[PDB]
């Protein structure tokens, strides 16, 4: 649930 | 370093 440093 | 289920 991440793309790079951005997560949910 | 990861995007979806892929880590680079």
């Amino acid at each position: 649930x991440c793309y790079x440093a951005v997560c949910t």
